[PDB]
């Protein structure tokens, strides 16, 4: 708010993603294919989608429907995520995206696509199991 300076409404986009990803490497699904695309605010979303695309193109020509069934979800997921934003701030955009397990036996697919820390020029784009950037390990690690 007008209230309070930018730090207010910065220390909490900064809080929910470095409370997210702690808890988040913390525990993780035990077989989901989690997708991390990381890409500076020197970029234009429409070409985000692109690449979106050509993913599927390439899951899908696996022999093993597991990669076209799982990238599917994920694939679609982003996809849609972005297109809720169209034009992000000039801190960024990082999409992020993990399905976690709970120990009943549940599981659930909890991806949020904004703008990371700051607007950095690097980047990273691979499915992992943990969203590996030196941005969230940065902050973390001090």
């Amino acid at each position: 708010m007008a209230d309070d300076p930018s730090a207010a409404d910065r220390n909490v986009e900064i809080w929910k993603i470095k409370k997210l990803i702690k808890s988040l490497e913390a525990a993780r699904g035990n077989g989901t294919s989690m997708i991390s695309l990381i890409i500076p605010p020197k970029d234009q979303i429409s070409r985000v989608a692109k690449m979106l695309a050509d993913e599927f193109g390439t899951a899908s020509n696996i022999k093993s429907r597991v990669n076209r069934l799982s990238v599917l979800g994920a694939i679609t997921s982003v996809q849609q995520r972005l297109k809720l934003y169209n034009k992000v701030p000039p801190n960024g955009l990082v999409v992020y995206c993990g399905t976690i397990v709970t120990e009943e036996g549940k599981e659930k697919k909890v991806n949020i696509d904004f703008e990371p820390f700051k607007p950095i020029n690097t980047s990273l784009f691979l499915c992992d199991n943990k969203f590996h950037t030196e941005a969230l390990t940065a902050l973390l690690s001090d």
